[PDB]
């Protein structure tokens, strides 16, 4: 009973961590785009 | 100017798609845990 | 025991649904930016 | 052109911040469930 709930909890937490990693990468790409757009605005 | 903005937009959207895929996997693991907990409650 | 695990499962699932809603909104803002950038590229 | 691209970028980043906040809440609920399951296993 509890053994299997814990196995499934660990699978949830594994997937959570993959989501957190991909989210930081997305944040970085979005922030890079923002810096570039801002640069092009400033330089004209 | 615009060429590079589009390149960076495509990289954002690539990362977004990977986020959507990992989110469906997370949803599935959470839904599976919920179904199991509910099963054990009913039993 | 199991009663409390189910209460906490429902809180996880509540937060999951809020994450899914915010994610669709983020996708829409990103897709709108893409359409605008593409428009400005095409029109020159 | 660029003014509107920046306006839309700010709206993307606003939504991103709301996603980060909801993600920490989700992480907390998941971590709380894990700690409880572990506690009940140990007991």
């Amino acid at each position: 009973g509890i053994t299997e709930a814990l196995r499934l909890q660990m699978e949830v937490q594994k997937q959570l961590h993959e989501q957190l990693e991909i989210q930081r990468n997305l944040q970085l790409r979005i922030e890079e785009q923002g810096k570039y757009l801002q640069m092009m605005f400033e330089k004209q």
